[PDB]
C-alpha cells in the first residue's frame, strides 16, 4: 500500500473520520487503497464514518489501520501545502513529507470491525441547510443518559413530504418539520445522540445535497465523499402531538432578545437547583419574578403584545432560556392555556419549530 | 448608602475585584467616591469609581458573583441605582429590580497594616513583559511552597523576575530607570496572576511598594495588595550554563513546528526528544514505548562542534511559545549540560532546560 496526497485533501477527511478505547483497534483508522481511491474508515461499533479521497498520483493497493489521533496530529502538524507520502513497510506505516518522517504502528486490516449488512427501506434527498435546521432546532432538548434510553436521541420522522425531528427529555420538547419535496412513506426512527452529533458534524457548508437511507436498524447519510452509518435506538418515542397543548389560545408576543435578557437576569436570583421563575401575564405586560432560599428577589417588567385574560405560571428558567437561545429570531410567541398546563413557544414569524415546556 | 452609576463604569472595577464574606464585595461610598473591595485573606483588590451623580455615604458587603452578573446582565448604557434597605441591598435599573442579601461591612476582613520599604514606578507594559516571560515556569501546589510563586528582584536600575518548578527555569530582566536597593521577594502565584490581569498595559504608570511581608501595586483607580511567600528562593545563577559556546539559531516557528510534530511520537510521561546538531543542520528524533519513531531535519545557523543532546520536548515548546519572536538561539555546551534558550535578538529573557539521557 502506497499513496502520495496533498495535506489539504487529507485534513478534512481525517477530521471527519477521527472524531472521537479499551479495545485498541477502535482507536485506529482503516486505510484502503483500491481502484485509484483512498478510503478512510473510523468506527465505535455503533456508528461508522467513511471518507473517499481520489488518488491522482501514483499509488499501490492495500489496506492497514493506524492510530487515528496520531496520524491526524501528524498531518495537521505539517505545513500548509505539504505533500504527504505514505507507504506500508514491515509492520509500520511510513509517513513522509519534506524532511519530516514518521513511523506508526499498525493493526491488521482484517481485524477492523464491520457493521452488519442491511437493506435500505426508506430513501430521500434534502439540502444540507435543511438537515442543519432540523438538528439545531431540536438537539438541545434530547435527554442526557436518561434510563428511558429512547429519549437519549432524536426522532427523525417522515410524513407526507416533511422530514421532522423531535427531541424531549420528559420535561421539555422541541419539534421541527421541513418540506423536502419528495413523496415519503410515513415512518420514524430514533437516532442515538452520538449519531446526531456526528450527522451534524458532517455539514459542512457548501452546496452538496444530503442523501439519506433508512433501514430497520440503521441510518446512513451520504454527503459529498463521506458516508456516515449509525445503528438506531429501540423503543416507543413519545408522540409530539400529545405534548403540544391542544388549544393554547392565549398568545403573548415579545422581542426574543429582550425577553431572554430579562429571564437571564431574573435567573440569577432563582433557586440554584430548581431554577424556578414566575410569569405574571396581563394586558400588554409581562412580569417575571424570582427568589431563592435566602430571600433574595428579582423582578423584571416588560412590554409585550397580549390581549388574553390574566394568569400566573411558574417555569424552570433554564428550559425557557434554552428555547429562546435556540430561536434565532426577532419576535417570539408564547402560547398559553392555564397556570397548570404546558406552554408552547414559537418564532412569531415561523411555525416550522415548536417548543413545549411544562409548568413547575 | 446610595449611589447611581453607569453600568460600564462598574464592569472593569467589578471584574478586577472579583468564609462566605470572602465571596462578598465590600462597597463604600465616601468623599465623592465608590470603593469596591475583594479579598481572599491572602490578597486584596480595591477599585475606585468617581461618583458624578448624587450619592449618600455608607458601607455594606454583597455577593460578588451575583452583583457582577446582575450588572453585566443589564443593557449596555443602563444606569444602575443602588441603595441599602435594612439587611438588603436594592439594585434598580429601568424596570428591573433586585434585592440582594448583605453581610456587615464591619465583618469584612482587613490585611495587616505594614510599612513600605522599597518603591519604584515603571510602565505597565514592562511589568506585563516581566511576568509573561516567566509565569509558565512557576510550580503549582508543590510541597516546596517557595516555588509556588515568582521571584521579584531589584538590582541597580533593573527589575528581574525568576520562575522555576524545580525542573526548568525562566528569567527576565528589564532596566527601569531608577536606582534600587539589592532586594528580592517571592510573590505567590495567585498574586502574580491577579497582578497580571490588573494591567491593561496603558498609559497609567504602575507604582510598586514592597514591605518585609507584603507587596502592593497601584495603577490609576486600582490598588492590589498581597502577602509575600515567606521562604528562600533558589539562586538562578547556579543553573545557567557556565560557558555555552555552541549557538544554534533558527526561525522560532519552524523550530516549534518541528518539535511539536516530533513530540507526537515521544514518550507520553517523560517526553524526551533527541537533537543531533551539525553544520547548519538540526535533526530531531523521538520514539515511544510502542517503538513508533519521528524524525525532523531542518536548516539552521550552526557552526560549532557536532553534538547530540536530549530534552523534555514539553519544556522546550513552553519556551518557544513564550518567546513569540522571529528567531531563537539555543545555547549549547555538550550532551551532559543544560541548554539556555533566548530570543536571538534579545538577552532580556533566558530559559534553562535540563539535558536528558535517552
Ligand atoms: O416516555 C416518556 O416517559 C414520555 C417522555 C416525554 C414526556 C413525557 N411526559 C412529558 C411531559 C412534558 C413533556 Cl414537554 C414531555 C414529556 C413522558
Ligand atoms: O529547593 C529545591 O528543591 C530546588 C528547586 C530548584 C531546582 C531544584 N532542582 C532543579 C533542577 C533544575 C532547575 Cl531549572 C531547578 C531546580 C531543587
Ligand atoms: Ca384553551
Ligand atoms: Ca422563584
Ligand atoms: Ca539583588
Ligand atoms: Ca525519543
Ligand atoms: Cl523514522
Amino acid at each position: 500500500m502506497k499513496f502520495t496526497v496533498e495535506r489539504e485533501h487529507l485534513l478534512k477527511p481525517l477530521q471527519q473520520v477521527s472524531g472521537p478505547p479499551t479495545l485498541p483497534i477502535l482507536g485506529n483508522l482503516l486505510l484502503q487503497v483500491a481502484d485509484g481511491t483512498l478510503s478512510l474508515t473510523g468506527t465505535d461499533l455503533e456508528m461508522e464514518m467513511v471518507a473517499r479521497v481520489a488518488l491522482v498520483q501514483p499509488h499501490e493497493p492495500g489496506a492497514t489501520t493506524v492510530p487515528a489521533r496520531k496520524f491526524f496530529d501528524i498531518c495537521r502538524g505539517l505545513p500548509e501545502g505539504a505533500e504527504i507520502a505514505v507507504q506500508l513497510e514491515g509492520e509500520r506505516m511510513l509517513v513522509r513529507s519534506g524532511r519530516s518522517r514518521f513511523s506508526l504502528s499498525t493493526l491488521p486490516a482484517a481485524d477492523f470491525p464491520n457493521l452488519d449488512d442491511w437493506q435500505s427501506e426508506v430513501e430521500f434527498t434534502l439540502p444540507q441547510a435543511t438537515m442543519k435546521r432540523l438538528i439545531e432546532a431540536t438537539q438541545f432538548s434530547m435527554a442526557h443518559q436518561d434510563v428511558r434510553y429512547y429519549l437519549n436521541g432524536m426522532l427523525f420522522e417522515t410524513e407526507g413530504e416533511e422530514l421532522r425531528t423531535v427531541a424531549t427529555d420528559g420535561h421539555r420538547l422541541a419539534v421541527c418539520s421541513m418540506p423536502i419535496g419528495q413523496s415519503l412513506p410515513s415512518h420514524s426512527v430514533i437516532v442515538p445522540r452520538k449519531g446526531v452529533i456526528e450527522l451534524m458534524r458532517m455539514l459542512d457548508g457548501g452546496d452538496n445535497p444530503l442523501r439519506v437511507q433508512i433501514g430497520s436498524n440503521n441510518i446512513r447519510a451520504h454527503v459529498g465523499d463521506f458516508i456516515f452509518t449509525s445503528k438506531l435506538v429501540d423503543g416507543r418515542f413519545p408522540d409530539y402531538r400529545r405534548v403540544l397543548p391542544k388549544n393554547p389560545d392565549k398568545h403573548l408576543e415579545a422581542g426574543c432578545d429582550l425577553l431572554k435578557q430579562a429571564f437571564a437576569r431574573a435567573a440569577i436570583l432563582s433557586n440554584e437547583k430548581f431554577r424556578g421563575v414566575r410569569l405574571y401575564v396581563s394586558e400588554n405586560q409581562l412580569k417575571i419574578t424570582a427568589n431563592n432560599p435566602e430571600q433574595e428577589e428579582a423582578e423584571e417588567i416588560l412590554d409585550v403584545t397580549y390581549s388574553g385574560a390574566e394568569m400566573e405560571i411558574g417555569f424552570n428558567v433554564s428550559y425557557v432560556l434554552d428555547v429562546l437561545n435556540a430561536l434565532k429570531c426577532e419576535n417570539v410567541r408564547m402560547m398559553l392555556t392555564d397556570s397548570v398546563s404546558s406552554v408552547q413557544i414559537e418564532d412569531a414569524a415561523s411555525q416550522s419549530a415548536a417548543y413545549v415546556v411544562m409548568p413547575m
